[PDB]
């Protein structure tokens, strides 16, 4: 027995046996004898490759298992560590080492001061001080990643160690079990219930925890039986709840003045699996309507501990609510009444309005399709346009860095084979994680790309009038050619000018089994 | 006045008026009322953006400015600045925060806990505690990155900061020089001048240092009045010696038993700015020939402590050689001779083989052009057959990271106009910087881009060799076209499959000034 095959012994037996990765010498004594039931995904950017294994992990709902490069392949998928942080994704990032007697000379290739690198943006870090401990680190590494909150953790591995005989000892390590106790107790229970109950006007509010923890029907008992408005809480990256349900109310403005006039006939705020609270824009005024109070449920001690506001409870999201909606009385207040539907948008006469684009996507789309969003001014159209009514439907970036669409679309159709995977991109986002779409050729992993071409960096562009800055540099992004990028990288391509070209490509898109990347020229004003 | 007109004051007093960045809405009211006489270089991707910064900054012999956005946009960066630490590249990079008092309530777009991100990868790295100390903490900023050993630096800047008022004494900040003092005191130079006219049989390792230093006439002095044979020191990512000198020996294995073999007839190794040494593959054996005594100058007082061998210098390298120059006494020994010419490779009628490409590149080539090269089974042959007779002429990854090639070369070609750049970058490196061929078209920045397509990780197919692997995957890049790629960014494309075709894209590219992709399928 060796370290290596200790190793792939852990990883086989926790259930890590898809590796995303971009490799380099220091890794291929790890990648040597790669099992016949492993599979590797190639990305050719690091970027892609963390990105990749973000959308699969929380897709999936496991762990997924990165191998990265050195310092410079570390480095290339730092972006991508900053959605994984905030969306809860348990990531166990792996780089090689060089040999250990090279590492302080700082031979090249040589990580130096390795477990600093990936931080603030990791919740543990090491490089084993033996070839010995490694196994025990890797088996710490999983069982940090996916313990809540979940999150990215990372490992530096000297290429020496992996062919070093294992430790005696090192067999119990494989199976162990890491389990988490979050219900509420007796005394907390009756605290939500009493509170809840009493309230006049009581309002929920949801976060993508509620998705993560697959909590999603619960979250519409708990409405029902309360007889309450839902909303998503602001800067959403997942979707909560369904959004043609009558009680749903769409997604909150990220603004603290905004969220206090949206929600001011409440008296009481009900937040689960979201921090308080994501706020973007600059907006001052009231944090809460006057005599309003704050309920919040969350898996993670930072979010409790960081909020202007509110009374707090960290725990387990799927038994927490299951315990509430078992404890609450019924309610008979009358049935919140469903939103309007979104009415067609008037014929202007240009380019394609993004409206119109998601009218279609929501009459050809099957009903369980899942969205991968990353269109930055197109994102309240498509909430209002697009049903999505089962759970795992929505993915957008969580700290809204750019470069996640792409390669998350390839990595979440990777974990839901079942389900068909539309990415709705824009085309200056494209350009940050383009290289996704020759993995998706290689691999035959049928993502239809949908690019919105507006010509501009349209969310910076609004921004910009709004501080009366007509000065700025860099807000366009002409002279692109999507189509002849996605044949460039191996994926068919099309461009789709008017609705009934758009409608066309996207049923052909659906009907095969293969990527298609769909050019779609759009309006900006 | 504002913290926003002093920091572009400063800015300017200080040479910084080229922009390198990818925007946001932290960064919009820094980017508000952009003066006239600056220039913003737009990039799609950080790693691009600071690629491009990299090569200018090291062609330019100037500190390069950056701007990103927040945490992500930092993150996107991060792989460049490994290379940015080791070719020690004074880039200053500026990130855009939430407002003061959105950021421990971890606000969207606010990067938590800024400074620490980018380390180790920064010589200094702060967010200031209040708007007023903006200024004063960009100056600092730029001094730290540019003096010796040079190297990036990282400033995160809360967005409301801009508009405040700037502090009573501001004024003082945007003319304030920083000089470094880094000649050698008499005994210094008496003890390298002894030992040196005492050698029997010495030699001669440069580094980058000695081309960032504008030191390659004096090394080449120093060699002659030696009569001493010259090597570039192992995992070069700069040309310091002009390759036809009848004293050059190539670059030296990147390997520990390599170089004791090589250098083995030398008493007296002189390693002037390079690390001691950037070693690869791993080959253990001697670190030195018995006998043989090192000497090592330096402008990185990490390189002089880390060494595992030898007696080190630390200072000012163009001073220190010159005053060197000055000091030997006449020596009589013969002149080393001229290594031969290296034979051609015999075509064997299929996919092109590099060396041919690269004998067609020596020929046609200006005897000044500059060539960035990221391609990476190919560089022993490159060095064997591409002539680089003048300084500036070659640029590596010094950290290894690829995707330092298309940005690199488009910021080098930003930074000197007057000479034609080259880039000579692999199927698989491209891919980690490709979006620098739309910067190249949109500023009409006429690089010849030329993209040697194997179909392989090839660099990597030797190592699993070395080390015995014969099942690792992910090692092949099948299904790339490059034509397609380069004409959806906006650059004219061309296949080249044989000797004739290649002569005739690279003369036409040569002949005009907008940039060009040259795709070029080639044997591993
Ligand atoms: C890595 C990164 N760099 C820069 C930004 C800043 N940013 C925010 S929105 C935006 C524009 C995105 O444009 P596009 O995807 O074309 O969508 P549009 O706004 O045109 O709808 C940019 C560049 C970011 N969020 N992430
Ligand atoms: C960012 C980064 N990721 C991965 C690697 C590992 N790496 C070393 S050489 C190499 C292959 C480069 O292939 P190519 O540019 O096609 O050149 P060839 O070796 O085929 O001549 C790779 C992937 C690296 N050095 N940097
Ligand atoms: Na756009
Ligand atoms: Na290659």
């Amino acid at each position: 027995k060796t370290v290596h095959s200790a190793s792939y012994d852990i990883l086989r037996q926790q259930g890590l046996t898809t590796v995303f990765g971009n490799p380099g010498s220091n890794e291929l004594p790890f990648l040597k004898g790669f099992p016949e039931d492993f599979r590797y995904i190639l990305g050719l950017h690091e970027g892609a490759v963390v990105g990749m294994a973000d959308g699969f992990a929380l897709a999936s709902g496991q762990p997924a298992f990165v191998n990265l490069h050195a310092a410079a392949g570390t480095g290339n998928g730092m972006g991508a560590l900053t959605n994984a942080w905030y969306s809860h994704s348990p990531l166990v990032i792996t780089a090689g080492q060089q040999v250990r007697s090279m590492i302080g000379v700082e031979a090249m290739l040589a990580n130096v001061d390795a477990p600093q690198l990936p931080k603030p943006l990791v919740k543990w870090s090491a490089e084993p001080a033996c070839a010995e401990d490694v196994p025990r680190a890797l088996s710490q590494a999983i069982h940090m990643a996916n313990q809540a909150p979940k999150g990215p953790v990372y490992l530096s591995i000297p290429y020496d160690d992996w062919a070093r005989p294992a430790p005696a000892g090192v067999e119990h390590l494989a199976r162990r079990q890491v389990a988490t106790a979050g219900l509420p107790s007796a005394a907390q229970l009756r605290s939500l219930v009493q509170r809840l109950a009493a309230a006049r006007n009581p309002v929920l509010v949801l976060g993508p925890d509620v998705d993560g923890s697959r909590s999603n029907h619960l979250a519409v008992q708990l409405a029902e039986k309360l007889r309450m408005p839902a909303w998503v809480a602001p800067s959403a990256s997942r979707c909560p709840f369904p959004t043609r349900h009558p009680s749903f109310r769409g997604v909150l403005p990220a603004a603290i003045a905004g969220i206090s006039r949206c929600l001011a006939d409440h008296d009481l705020i009900l937040v689960v699996g979201a921090p308080v609270f994501r706020y973007h824009q600059f907006a001052p005024g009231d944090y809460l309507p006057a005599g309003t109070e704050l309920l919040h449920i969350t898996c993670d001690p930072g979010e409790a501990a960081r909020a202007p506001m509110g009374d707090a409870l960290v725990g387990d999201i799927v038994e927490t609510l299951q315990a509430l909606v078992w404890a609450l009385p019924d309610c008979d207040r009358p049935q919140p009444q469903a939103l309007p539907p979104a009415a067609p948008v008037e014929e202007l006469g240009g380019l394609l309005r993004p409206e119109t684009v998601f009218d279609v996507i929501d009459e050809l789309a099957p009903k369980d399709a899942i969205y991968v969003k990353e269109s930055t001014s197109t994102v309240g159209a498509f909430w209002q346009r697009v049903e999505m009514r089962e759970p795992g439907s929505y993915y957008f970036p969580a700290a809204g860095g750019l470069g996640f669409g792409l390669p998350a679309a390839v990595g979440v159709q990777l974990a839901r084979p079942e389900r068909r995977v539309i990415g709705v991109i824009g085309d200056g986002s494209a350009n940050y994680g383009i290289t996704a779409l020759w993995t998706a050729a290689q691999y035959q992993i049928p993502v239809v790309f949908i690019i919105l071409k507006n010509g501009t960096y349209g969310a910076l562009r609004w921004f910009a009038g709004v501080l009366q800055v007509s000065d700025a540099p860099g807000l366009d992004v002409p002279g692109l050619d999507f189509c002849a990028i996605g044949r460039g990288y191996g994926v068919h391509s099309v461009q789709a000018n008017t609705r009934e070209a758009f409608a066309q490509a996207l049923s052909e898109a659906l009907a095969g089994d293969r990527p298609v990347l769909i050019e779609v020229p759009t309006l900006t004003i």
